[PDB]
């Protein structure tokens, strides 16, 4: 996170990934726009000659705060064919909380399994254990008549019994149960104070 005295809110970065076309950049459009005018920031795209980079920030106003703190979210996601695997390494550098979306279509089932692992090998590389860090898993896709069944998902993709939710992203089926899930174990771990916490005079 990045606690900003000044502005006294808490910033907590959401990272949403998976294969490519598995659903991201559609969580993230339902949910946009399905969050009030005044609590968000514009929608932002960064594109380079190859890879992309979106995402948005948002200050709820359900939530109280934590110490005098309010708590801004922010969702990021490296959208579409990804070109260079640097992108999905630097998408994850402080983040507070992962999303990954599964494609459920038997035919995507082995890049789930490979993204999955990429995953959890990029966040070592930066000093983050998947085990240790709030982590939901998503299976979207679940309209489609070659969706595997939550137990076959379950089979290749989730052994530790991380929080799971069926999702249709594009009528927003499960979308914000899983945006919840993952922000309440960041939530959490904000209020008890667990973690590491590095004062910075900058
Ligand atoms: N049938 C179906 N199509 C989906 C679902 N979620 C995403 N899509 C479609 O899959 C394509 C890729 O989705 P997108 O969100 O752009 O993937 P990203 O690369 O992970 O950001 C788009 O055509 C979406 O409309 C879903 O739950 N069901």
């Amino acid at each position: 996170s990045f606690i900003n005295y000044s502005s006294r809110e808490i910033n907590c970065k959401i990272v949403y990934y998976g294969p490519g076309l598995c659903g991201k950049t559609t969580n993230l459009q339902y949910i946009y726009n399905k969050t009030a005018a005044e609590t968000k920031g514009k929608l932002i795209s960064l594109s380079t000659e190859t890879d992309r980079t979106l995402f948005f920030d948002f200050l709820p106003l359900s939530l109280g705060e934590i110490r005098g703190f309010k708590t801004r979210f922010h969702l990021y996601t490296v959208p579409g064919q990804v070109f260079y695997d640097a992108s999905r390494k630097l998408i994850l550098k402080g983040v507070d909380g992962v999303v990954f979306v599964a494609d459920s279509q038997i035919e995507r089932m082995e890049a789930n399994m490979e993204s999955l692992e990429n995953l959890r090998i990029n966040l070592a590389e930066q000093g983050y254990d998947l085990n240790k860090i709030p982590y939901v898993i998503q299976y979207n896709k679940r309209d489609l008549p070659n969706a595997v069944t939550v137990e076959e998902m379950r089979k290749a993709l989730n052994h530790r019994n991380i929080p799971e939710y069926q999702a249709v992203a594009p009528t927003g089926v499960g979308v914000f149960d899983t945006l919840k899930a993952v922000a309440k174990l960041v939530l959490t771990e904000l209020k008890k104070g667990g973690g590491s916490h590095h004062h910075h005079h900058h």
